[PDB]
Formats: structure tokens, sequence, C-alpha cells
């Protein structure tokens, strides 16, 4: 499925204890409102603490949003390699339920903490 | 002078009486000659108050640097007319002596606080 693709940054904060998530922007992503365009926004969460979660802004009337948002999750350093981090699109609507895009997972264990890097990602269906 | 360009954005939060600032990236920042990269960060600050600044993380060995940040600037609403907002980005030195790659400046009275928009704007020589 060609769903778009996802701009973020993983870093962790040593000094406070926190995964650091940087969600960049959006590009290529499907038009799910009528005259060809979406209004996207991002959930993210660690897996399998759907607890503590977060969401971008909501981008009006674009296919290619640029969020420029960071979020902070407290979690211990050494219990973070069992965690999946969740970044899942959706566009906004206000007269129904959003509609999924689609998302992107990345289990913690696979993370390089040494460097942070920006990374694309194309969206999957859940 | 081919400098590259800085994508930024602007808006005003209206409910806390602050000034956003959205350093997003830059790109084609220029090569240089033996050292073939730079080391890239940006100053920000609004004049004519010098004082009080903000710069990014500095990041290492590129010529499109990713930053991903925001930066708040307490101004009355009222004040901001006749401002003028600085974004200028430095080639990084260990010992200070930072090189100045190029800058461009965003006077308050040409920007349209009702709607957020993401720019992108060419860098202009010291
Ligand atoms: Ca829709
Ligand atoms: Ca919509
Ligand atoms: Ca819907």
């Amino acid at each position: 499925e060609k769903l778009g693709k996802l701009q973020y940054s993983l870093d962790y904060d040593f000094q406070n204890n926190q995964l650091l998530v940087g969600i960049i922007q959006a590009a290529e992503l499907p038009a799910l409102d009528m005259g060809g365009t979406s209004d996207p926004f991002v959930k993210v969460f660690l897996l399998p603490d759907k607890k503590k979660k977060f969401e971008t802004k909501v981008h009006r009337k674009t296919l290619n949003p640029v969020f420029n948002e960071q979020f902070t999750f407290k979690v211990p350093y050494s219990e973070l390699g069992g965690k999946t981090l969740v970044m899942a699109v959706y566009d906004f609507d206000r007269f129904s339920k959003h509609d999924i895009i689609g998302e992107f997972k990345v289990p913690m264990n696979t993370v390089d903490f040494g460097h942070v890097t920006e990374e694309w990602r194309d969206l999957q269906s859940a």
C-alpha cells in the first residue's frame, strides 16, 4: 500500500531519563477529503503501556505536513529495550470518526542512542 | 550568493503571550573547499533586544541539518510591531570562533499572525 511516509528522530536524555521522539514531517499522504487533501495528525505512544500518549497538532488541508514537534516519555533506560514506539497518522474529521492513514512501529531495542538520526519510514496498515 | 536556505515557522501563542519560532531544517549549505562539510547551528533573536537569545543544537558534518526545534519569546502582542526576528546560521567552531554561513531577517510587520505557515527563505550574506 502507498500510504505516504513519516520522518522522525529518537534520542535518550541520559540526564533526565526520558525518551525524546521528534515528529518532524510527513510526505505523500493519501487525500481522504474532497478536493485532494487531508487534515493529518500523528498519535505517538509506547507499547505495551498505551497509557502515556501524545498527539501532534492537526495540520489542515495538506498531504505534506511539517509537524516540527518533540515528545518526551519518562521511561527508565533499563526498561526501554522492551518497549515499542508507535507513530500512527490519522486524518482529522469534525463530522465523523478520524480516518486511519497508516502507522510505523519501532522496537526500542533496535535503536542506537549514541547519535541522533532522522529516519524516513513508509507508513503501513495496522 | 548560494548560501543555502532555512525552513522556519512563526506563530503567536495568544493564551500565553509568546512568540513561537520553529527552526525546522536547512538545506544546500555551501561546501567548504578542503573540508567538505559544516557543523551548522542557528542563532535566533529578536531585534532590537539582542539579549534574549536562543541557539539550536550543533549538527555535525552536514549541509542539510534537520534541527526540529521550537523557541519561545515572551513579548507582549501589542509590542511585536517594529521588531525583527533574526535567524543566523553558523558553522560551529570548538573555540567559539564560529563562521557565519548566512542569515535572514523577518520584520514582524511583514507577518500575518492569523495563519501559521512554514516558509523557506534563502540565506543572505552578513
Ligand atoms: Ca476525511
Ligand atoms: Ca479531514
Ligand atoms: Ca471520517
